[PDB]
């Protein structure tokens, strides 16, 4: 699991769950081409996105669905998502945790890159 | 000035200067077409992208290039640049401030409407 | 004003209105005495704290009262206030723009010190 | 565990290691005393600090060293220490995890309130 997405409710201060998650990847012709998607668990994770054999040098593109899961919750957020733009293993190979902290006109995003 | 830009620098306490922005709007085709840019000013801010008259309802697309501005200051980045997309609805007479605060592995946004 | 103080809502996405704010400075004994305050004003802002002659070097504490302000929104918040807590210092010229971002459950600060 | 504290690295997408924490409660008498402390470890996660036991309803003060931290990095950083102070317990015990990610000028603190 050399990918993973995390997401909170600073709201609520909880996990978000059920955000829908998409990757992408930047084609050889600088097209956004599909890679993985996936939603949130309960514990507001998403792992099992991609494989290390998979996951090559890349620049990808995570978006997070947060307009949805505002207005499941009644509230009309600002933004359409979130979009985490990154450029992907060029040391070799990393583990990647992308982390959002969602509010209806505000979040934010970090990254934790480990070995 | 229905749309301003907002940067600071969380490493050195610092509004960010000369950061290029580039503003997009999204066209029938999905695609997203060239709308405004600019680059920040010494107090970090971008003002006179748009006028009330071509500033209508549409999604827009707001990217801060943040990679550039660490590595002109040698500092290695994560992410290619920062994102703000959203929906600029009537009600209204708002100002758009989209501001952001950033760090090298992690950025915040936050929108703020007012009038 | 070598110190203002600038407060937005990350789930309005405005400025953060009639926020009380003291600010404190560490005395000999460890004790925090009270030094300046105020509410922030239609824009979110605190200005006039204080003048560059009473701003001496020293650790000052400000103190922002987030929990008042969720309260009389209707939204339970999960802090008692938001502190910042730090050390002027000459070297020297500096305005201190102490700025914090509000949810419910969640705050960011940053300073901004210039000139 | 009913009480953790985890702490994120924005400069370097990592854990902060080996950062002190200091946890204090409001006795009787309106005075902070010392309640746990600990060290976080690689994962930037300190455990243990109390037991459902202990951890009765009170008002908490979570006080990380982010000025220690960032010195030993040859950062000369803007806050002395990140304070984080909520009530804890009035719904009957609750899991807290306590959440800062630290920059030179700027942190963010969010609270994740389980069960
Ligand atoms: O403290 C966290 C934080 C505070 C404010 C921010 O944006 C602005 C900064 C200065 C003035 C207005 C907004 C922000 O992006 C993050
Ligand atoms: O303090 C602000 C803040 C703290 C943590 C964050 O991500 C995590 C949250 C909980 C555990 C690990 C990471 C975050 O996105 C913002």
């Amino acid at each position: 699991c050399p990918l993973m997405v995390k997401v909170l409710d600073a709201v609520r201060g909880s996990p978000a769950i059920n955000v829908a998650v998409h990757v992408f990847r930047k084609a050889a012709d600088d097209t956004w081409e599909p890679f993985a998607s996936g939603k949130t668990s309960e514990s507001g994770e998403l792992h099992g996105l991609t494989t290390e054999e998979e996951f090559v040098e890349g620049i990808y593109k995570v978006e997070i669905d947060t307009k949805s899961y505002w207005k499941a919750l009644g509230i009309s957020p600002f933004h359409e998502h979130a979009e985490v733009v990154f450029t992907a293993n060029d040391s070799g190979p990393r583990r990647y945790t992308i982390a959002a902290l969602l509010s209806p006109y505000s979040y934010s995003t970090t990254a934790v890159v480990t070995n």
